[PDB]
């Protein structure tokens, strides 16, 4: 669920406050369409059609759903116990943490104006 990522983000990424990634680009955030603006955006990207991937899952809500994970020692674990839905949300969210970690973060492309750049 939208907690749990903030959780991976918070653990994979500690040097920022997790709000930087909430709305960044055309994909980071309530967006999701356009031609992603940077690298960071393009692992938003991958993670939203992620999650459109698993709302196919009967039952399967990725904002909602409450998978088993661990995060320790800069490791994200998703864990045995998920279901198919579970596992494929945990999934989206761990390797959108861990791309989140790699990827630069643009000043310039927080925030900016969906309508207009992201048709
Ligand atoms: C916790 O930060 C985020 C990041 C991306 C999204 C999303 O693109 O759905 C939601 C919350
Ligand atoms: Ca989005």
């Amino acid at each position: 669920n939208l907690y749990q990522f903030k959780n991976m983000i918070q653990c994979t990424v500690p040097s920022r406050s997790w709000a930087d990634f909430a709305d960044y680009g055309c994909y980071c955030g309530k967006g999701g369409s356009g031609t992603p603006v940077d690298d960071l955006d393009r692992c938003c990207q991958t993670h939203d059609n992620c999650y459109n991937e698993a709302e196919n899952i009967s039952g399967c809500r990725p904002y909602f759903k409450t998978y088993s994970y661990e995060c320790t020692q800069g490791t994200l674990t998703c864990k045995g116990d998920n279901n198919a839905c579970a596992a494929s949300v945990c999934d989206c969210d761990r390797l959108a943490a861990i791309c989140f970690a790699g990827a630069p973060y643009n000043d310039a492309n927080y925030n900016i104006d969906l309508k207009a750049r992201c048709n």
